């Protein structure tokens, strides 16, 4: 950069393929697991370094625990309980008001890993699950604090710690 | 975006050419209307809606003001008053200490534009000048809150505004 430069376009981080779980995950899990789940996360994020971003009032996260909850069973293949109920997703426009950056991501995915173990969630779904909110989340960081692109954390690299 | 879908790869908003002046600028501008400039665009800053953001101690003012000011003389042509100071550019990781949203960047170059008009920046590189910074400072924003993509200005838009 100085006189007479030209810096060409460029991207910041590209937001990668999105896979949605597939209707194999409501009939494995079912949809009392899939609120479990979702409760558990929820849990282990009032207790993560994040804690602040999340409103606290019992009455304002128990109507968000709700509909996280809806959001999870709909998109794992369950009933409509989201759309019916807030419609569209718009996921990302809906993060706007929350300030999220890459650790912050991290630290969601983190605390959703160790829900995931916790519930026991079916082994043989989990990697469609995983795959699903690991590419997913990326979608909602609104804060860049650095060049580098957001982590990949791939499936084979946190299976080990579902069978230990 | 149900379960089963796939949503494919994208980005959120290219970062544009950016055309840095040529040595021109310098050279019918010279240093001390430049240094003017910026201190000029500086007083704006604090009377607009983002004065929070930019210190209040006099000090750390001059400070800033002053890296600015040999960031602007360098870049326009003159001597490598910056470079030999601070160092390298590195102009968007060095914005990351500061949350920038796409409003944010609109009134910093709104307070340019009338910068520009009150030192009396010489006519012929006043467009050179404008659409360098309209640019770069795309490159600033670290903080989205909506899917619409930064504010384009092209000098067109303005330039009467610069002859009355
Ligand atoms: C990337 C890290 C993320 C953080 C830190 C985060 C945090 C939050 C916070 C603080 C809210 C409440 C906003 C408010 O009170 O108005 C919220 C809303 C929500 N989040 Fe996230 N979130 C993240 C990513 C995700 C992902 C990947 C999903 C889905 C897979 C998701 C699903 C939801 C849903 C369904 C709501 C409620 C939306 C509604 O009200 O309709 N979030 N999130
Ligand atoms: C787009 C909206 C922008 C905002 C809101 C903004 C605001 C700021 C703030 C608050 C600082 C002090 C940060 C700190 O020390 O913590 C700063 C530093 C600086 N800004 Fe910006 N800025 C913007 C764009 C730009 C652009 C486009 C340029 C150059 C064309 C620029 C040039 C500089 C320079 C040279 C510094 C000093 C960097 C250093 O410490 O060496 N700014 N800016």
């Amino acid at each position: 950069a100085e006189s007479g430069s030209i810096c060409e376009a460029r991207i910041d981080f590209v937001f990668p393929e999105v896979k949605f779980p597939s209707k194999k995950v409501y009939l494995a899990a079912g949809e009392e697991l899939l609120r479990k789940l979702v409760e558990v996360h929820h849990e282990n994020l009032m207790k993560s370094k994040i804690h602040y971003l999340f409103p606290t009032s019992h009455e304002q996260l128990r109507s968000l625990v709700k509909r996280s909850a809806d959001f999870v069973v709909e998109m794992c293949g369950g009933p409509p309980y989201y759309t019916l109920t807030r419609g569209e997703p718009k996921m990302r426009a809906r993060h706007f008001s929350v300030t999220i950056d890459e650790k912050a991501r991290e630290i969601w995915l983190a605390c959703y890993k160790h829900a995931l173990k916790d519930v026991h969630f079916p082994l043989s779904v989990l990697e469609e699950f995983w795959q699903w909110i690991e590419s997913f989340s990326i979608r909602m960081i609104n804060r860049r604090t650095t060049l580098e692109p957001p982590r990949r954390v791939p499936y084979s690299e946190i299976q080990d710690f579902f069978v230990s």
